[PDB]
């Protein structure tokens, strides 16, 4: 039996995926660039925030100083930070709470496997730190979404192998770093958007402990 989840923060726990799309979009806009959809967002999701700030200035042909480019990570990040001070309990995804307290009771690990800096401060906004046996520090690993390193790092941190985990995750760049570590992948978001080849499920009302199982056994 698996003895570990590994899981992702925005948009498996919480809505704040919306969130970073909404920032995102705003800081494109700022400099000029309006080619930031939820089409193209999808290749946002999971990856860091010095990436993303990449990727959107690639979309454009655009180059910015190195001062600039700080700056304006750091602007993005600020206006972030406002956005999820009101985050409570209240906003913890269908399911999940239920999943972290069935988990414990079957002594099954549970670690953070997220690239979020604001991921120990969103927790606790939640309640949900005590759910967790192990966060992994993203400022600590070599290689960020889609290199395994973030999944490979939570379950080495609650002393669980990865091909004995499972990951979940609502991202094209997540997905692929779970493939690369050896867990078992579960997505939650559209085929048309996560692929047709792991399991993906609609909502996360879906992520029960009974699911879980059901999708290790086969
Ligand atoms: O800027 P932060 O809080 O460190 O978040 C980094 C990344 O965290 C990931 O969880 C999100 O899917 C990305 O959209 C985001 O860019
Ligand atoms: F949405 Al994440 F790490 F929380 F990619
Ligand atoms: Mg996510
Ligand atoms: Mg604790």
């Amino acid at each position: 039996m698996f003895k570990a989840v590994l899981f992702d923060l925005d948009g498996v726990i919480t809505d704040t995926a919306e969130y970073h799309f909404r920032a995102w979009k705003a800081l494109a806009e700022e400099i000029g660039i309006n080619g930031v959809d939820r089409q193209f967002n999808e290749q946002l999701k999971g990856v860091s925030r010095e990436d993303s700030l990449q990727k959107i200035l690639d979309l454009a042909d655009k180059k910015v100083s190195a001062e600039e480019f700080k700056e304006l990570a750091k602007r993005k990040n600020d206006n972030y930070v406002k956005m999820i001070q009101d985050v409570s309990p209240a906003d913890v995804y269908p399911g999940i709470l239920q999943l972290l307290k069935d988990l414990r009771s079957n002594k099954i690990k549970i670690a953070l496997a997220s690239a979020s800096k604001n991921g120990p401060f969103l927790l606790e906004r939640m309640n949900l730190t005590g759910y967790f046996d192990a966060i992994a520090d993203p400022a600590e690993v070599a290689a960020s979404k889609p290199a395994p390193d973030i999944f490979i790092a939570a379950a080495h941190a609650v002393g669980v192998a990865p091909s004995e985990s499972i990951g979940l995750e609502d991202s094209q760049a997540g997905i692929q770093a779970i493939k690369d570590s050896g867990a078992l992948p579960i997505g939650v978001g559209r085929p048309e958007d996560l692929g047709d080849d792991i399991v993906i499920v609609p909502d996360t009302s879906h992520y029960t402990l009974e699911f879980l199982k059901e999708v290790w056994l086969q």
